[PDB]
């Protein structure tokens, strides 16, 4: 289980989608096993008090890699929050993964972004999908809106054709140096039926989300309804960019596996996991063709 060279790759590709996907099937349930002879705790996730900060029962953030807001005066309970970090491409805690925030970890979600120095949010599903209530507006429509300490001011946005970059302005009330610019990237194309076709236009989402990235602030924030599957899919693709850039070689079975240990269930589905190698594939052969 060593990196595939990238000339390889897409050879590959055509291996595991042959045999109606025998090859995907076997990696899928491998990374599906991957957790198997392995008891990771989360406990505060499992709090009575923590129960009503968790948008789906089953999606628990794991103790050890979960995001601690600092601590509030009074509740013990007050350092929780439904998100994890999770590595990047030769970089610890490149990322943050969460789940689309709910109305009541609106303050949470903002006060872990400061907290963090988080310079980025990266949200990869629309509030509502074929009628059914995904995540809950945690930004201001327009303006402002005050989220605890932390006010929120919408300064421009670029409505593209499959995604929105939403610029803001925020302020700590406690802080006295306490403006921080956050770019949101929100990718919007999702069909009534079916599923993402064509993985060239997320690749470009990627690219753009990634290169937004500014040196040394904290990690990407990056959510979805649940904060697992898209957002596995999201942290695999954009890590195997940074690989093939840096070594020439990609490693998307040995990554997913290592992520899995940080954050319960990246990349939800055997089609998110071939959704990655269609991307990989049009970026490699986006290369010199
Ligand atoms: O919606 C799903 O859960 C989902 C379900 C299936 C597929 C597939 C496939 C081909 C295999 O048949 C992909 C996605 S998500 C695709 C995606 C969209 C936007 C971004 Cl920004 C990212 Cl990273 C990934």
């Amino acid at each position: 289980m060593e990196a595939i060279p990238v000339k390889q790759f897409v050879k590959h590709i055509g291996e595991l989608y042959s045999n109606n996907q025998h090859g995907f099937s076997e990696d899928f349930e491998e990374v599906q096993r991957s957790t198997a002879d392995m008891n990771i705790t989360a406990e505060h996730s499992n709090h009575p008090e923590n129960k009503h900060k968790n948008r789906y029962i089953n999606i628990l953030a794991y103790d050890h890699s979960r995001v601690k807001l600092r601590p509030l005066p009074g509740s013990k309970h007050s350092d929780y929050i439904n998100a994890n970090y999770v590595d990047g491409y030769n970089k610890a805690k490149a990322y943050i993964a969460t789940q689309g925030p709910l109305k009541s970890t609106f303050e949470d979600f903002w006060r872990m972004i400061w907290e963090q120095n988080t310079g980025i949010i990266v949200m990869i599903t629309n509030l509502v999908e074929k009628g059914r209530r995904k995540c809950d507006q945690y930004w201001p429509t327009e303006n402002t809106e005050e989220y605890g300490n932390i006010i929120v001011t919408l300064k421009s946005t670029k409505i593209h054709a499959c995604y929105t970059v939403r610029r803001f302005s925020i302020r700590n009330t406690k802080v006295k140096q306490n403006e921080r610019v956050v770019i949101q990237y929100h990718y919007t194309q999702w069909p009534d039926m079916g599923v993402p076709e064509y993985a060239l236009p997320v690749l470009t989402f990627v690219r753009r989300s990634s290169a937004a990235r500014m040196p040394e602030t904290g990690p990407v924030l990056v959510h979805c309804s649940a904060g697992v599957g898209r957002t596995g899919t999201y942290i695999v693709i954009d890590s195997m960019l940074q690989q093939i850039k840096d070594k020439s070689t990609v490693n998307v079975l040995g990554f997913l596996k290592h992520i899995r240990t940080q954050r319960n269930y990246l990349v939800q589905t055997e089609e998110q996991y071939i959704f990655i190698h269609d991307a990989l594939l049009e970026a490699i052969l986006g290369k010199e063709t």
